[PDB]
């Protein structure tokens, strides 16, 4: 017994990675077909609010890191599979790794053309 | 709905004064500039050397953000394209993502007269 | 809804460690920090030189990005707002942007348990 009871389909990857991980990142995408790119130099921390450096018996907090942003405005059916592409090639084991966001795109235009939409990706 | 929304377009850093100012002298003012680099769906350029050949897969480019109230979007779509444009692959690409909220820090007005 | 926002401020560099500290302070501590160029709705500076006036239309501004719980929003605006101020024309402009989803790259955690 039961008691009775009360698009676009376009998105924006936005991704901090570390420096030293972007070709990596970036070779895989490209192989993969994931091409238009935008990228960005930055500095972030995470959660952990930076790192922790000694000089003379002291602590010294760096709360700011040199990292790489990655933009690719794509698809939306080919946002898990850039996800899965950049996690698997950013990561190394370290806090720090790097973050994804996903962010949505009403329109692309590209500027040679105006062509627009998912043609334009 | 806010009517309120991001352009976001990457364009050539010889093209970023021509387009700044036609938007300028269009009334569209406030406006974010980054120096980036990136690659469209051709993946960059080749150069050649000695004999040899290597693909250049990021060049420089300029991206500029403008939140504008969203009537003015495609005004603003059509200023960019014009002067970004140079007949030539890597001429550039326009985004336009929403926005929620807009917030001037001087006086803590919001929204579309804070744009 | 996702209940997850990116907050995209741009303020005066000298304010930035005062507005990062306020933030760490109160907990809003994952970030990303630009270096960019700007103009607000003045459409920048006048310069003189030699009794000439010439026009500055961009000036050296921070971004910050702080992907947020929504329910963070408001208080994190109030923060930015009260540090960033000087009661000057160009002290900045927040941005609240729709975010869908979020992952960690080094765990693939997802959601507003990876913010
Ligand atoms: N919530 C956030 N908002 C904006 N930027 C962020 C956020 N979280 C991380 N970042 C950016 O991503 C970079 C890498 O973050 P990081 O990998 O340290 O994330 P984390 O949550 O602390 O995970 P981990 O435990 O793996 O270190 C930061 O230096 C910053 O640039
Ligand atoms: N899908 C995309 N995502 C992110 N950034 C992009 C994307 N496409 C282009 N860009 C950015 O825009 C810049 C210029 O792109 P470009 O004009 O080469 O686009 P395109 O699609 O290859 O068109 P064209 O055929 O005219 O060259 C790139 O270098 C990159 O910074
Ligand atoms: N509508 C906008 N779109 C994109 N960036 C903006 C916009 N308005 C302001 N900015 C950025 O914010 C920075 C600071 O803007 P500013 O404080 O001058 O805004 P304002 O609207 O002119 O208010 P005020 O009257 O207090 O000067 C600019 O230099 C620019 O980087
Ligand atoms: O970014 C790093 O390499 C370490 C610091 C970190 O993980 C953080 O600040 O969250
Ligand atoms: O950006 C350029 O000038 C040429 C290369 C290009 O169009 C691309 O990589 O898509
Ligand atoms: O950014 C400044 O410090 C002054 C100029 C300004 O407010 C503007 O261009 O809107
Ligand atoms: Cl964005
Ligand atoms: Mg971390
Ligand atoms: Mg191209
Ligand atoms: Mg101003």
């Amino acid at each position: 017994s039961h008691h009775h009871h009360h698009g676009s389909h376009m998105k924006k990857v936005e991704a901090i990675i570390r420096p030293e991980r972007l070709d990596i990142v970036k070779n895989s995408l490209t192989d993969a077909g994931y091409v238009g790119m935008t990228v960005s130099e930055v500095k972030g921390r995470g959660i952990q609010g930076g790192i922790v450096e000694r000089y003379r018996g002291r602590e010294y907090t760096v709360d700011l890191l040199p990292k790489i942003k990655i933009e690719l405005v794509v698809k939306e059916e080919d946002v898990e599979k850039i996800i899965d592409i950049i996690c698997e090639n950013a990561k190394t084991g370290n806090q720090g790794d790097g973050k994804v966001f996903i962010i949505p795109v009403e329109e692309v235009v590209r500027v040679r053309t105006k062509e627009r939409g998912r043609g334009a990706i």
